[PDB]
């Protein structure tokens, strides 16, 4: 099975500290605060806020074409993608707010611009079809930062950083 577009997926990652390993899912809520967060699993507690739709999928050339002009397809490594949040209808984006050399990651409704675009990359070839069960690296088209699993005081967080994180994107 290979990942396609217009799908409903869950972005998961593996967090290990003090030898305790767990699966975390990316999530958010439309109300008030905009930032995303992570839920522990085992299936996460809340799954409605945990689902994303692969609305679009373009080449970087194509994406930049449309932008410059204004001045169920499959996914391929290197392509930029757009992830809408089922609940809020807003879009997974990379913000310009920090937390300190890392940006915040949240929802926003404005789908124009590069901030809401994430290029997908392989764990270890560009142009190849993305197979379900593959691990993905996501890079922000706007900032060129990575969707990153971060650790704070007591909790795990997500941000756009200079270091990478592997994401188990899968449907359900």
């Amino acid at each position: 099975q290979f990942l396609r577009t217009d799908d409903e997926v869950v972005l998961q990652c593996t967090a290990t500290i003090h030898k305790e390993q767990q699966k975390l899912c990316l999530a958010a809520e439309g109300f008030g605060n905009r930032l995303c967060f992570l839920e522990s699993t085992s299936v996460p507690p809340d799954l409605s806020i945990c689902t994303f739709v692969l609305e679009q999928s373009l080449s970087v050339r194509a994406l930049q074409e449309m932008l410059a002009n204004t001045v169920h397809r499959t996914l391929l490594y290197g392509h930029a993608i757009l992830l809408r949040h089922s609940y809020s209808g807003m879009y997974l984006c990379c913000l310009s707010t920090s937390r300190k050399l890392a940006f915040d990651v949240g929802l926003q409704e404005d789908t124009t611009g590069e901030a809401c675009w994430w290029t997908i990359h392989p764990a270890s070839s560009e142009g190849e079809k993305v197979r379900v069960g593959d691990d993905l690296i996501l890079v922000s088209v706007s900032s060129e930062r990575y969707l990153h699993l971060s650790y704070g005081n007591s909790s795990w967080h997500v941000d756009a950083a200079f270091q990478q994180t592997l994401w188990s994107v899968a449907p359900i």
